[PDB]
């Protein structure tokens, strides 16, 4: 099928909301990152970045619940970028597709 | 149309000066990781991702080649990498309105 | 042809190996970054005094390498063998389209632009 790399880059203090409620949706697979994005208002300040690789068809859902989550109705809650994604490959198996990301 | 993302690897040293010089072209919204790469084998780099329209790929890719260059081995490379969905996470705003720092 | 970006999340304690198969197989360029990760099952169990405790996101490294497509699976065969101990947590590799590389010095592009 299709996959897609959800990214997401939040607040530091949104993090472990977010990774609850995506886990509680079944969503544990994903990769965490400290990078530095721009202040509301020069120094840039620290964000999170997540990454998750899905199927296609969870994208929505996986936007909709670190919308919901990541929000706090100030101006530097964050984006959202979907990537596409060719491959996936299990290190230790070498299985491919969505094999590869459940277990 | 479409969303890129232009992902560069710089010297660290660089970072001021190619964020100022994009600011002022009026590409604000940017992300910064500390990275390494080559090249103790692995020296540290500096990774800037900027998610832009299409249209402006070329002259973001001019800028940062400019600025961040110095004529010696190690100055960096630049990556485009399409983006299918930008979302702006507090609106939940698409595309190109999402785009819009504020 | 085509440029792919090979991103590879795997054990720090792998970095080493795998970054030498790599440079040995005559993939030098490539960028490391330190990460945090959880997979599908569980997170790992760690003992204090008597009872456990979960940490959840543990330290990974990020390897990200852009390839000619020809050399994809040589590169992912490459990160397998090397990165793999047989438990969980060994990692995922995803590869990523590249439309364009650009060298920062001389403005080359394609193929020109990866060789080292
Ligand atoms: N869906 C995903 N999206 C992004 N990163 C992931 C995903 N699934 C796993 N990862 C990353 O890969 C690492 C290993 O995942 P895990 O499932 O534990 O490996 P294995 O497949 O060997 O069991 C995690 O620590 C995390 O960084």
């Amino acid at each position: 099928g299709s996959m897609k790399k959800v990214e997401a880059i939040i607040r530091p203090e949104k993090l472990e909301i977010v990774k609850k409620a995506l886990s509680d949706a079944g969503y544990v697979g994903m990769t965490v990152s400290e990078v530095k994005g721009r202040g509301v208002q020069v120094d840039l300040i620290p964000k999170v970045k997540i990454e998750l690789v899905v199927k296609e068809e969870d994208v929505d859902n996986v936007i909709d619940i670190i919308c919901e989550n990541a929000r706090t109705g100030n101006p530097g809650d964050g984006k959202i970028f979907v990537i596409p994604v060719e491959r996936v490959v299990r290190v230790r198996t070498k299985e491919e597709g969505k094999e590869a990301l459940l277990e």
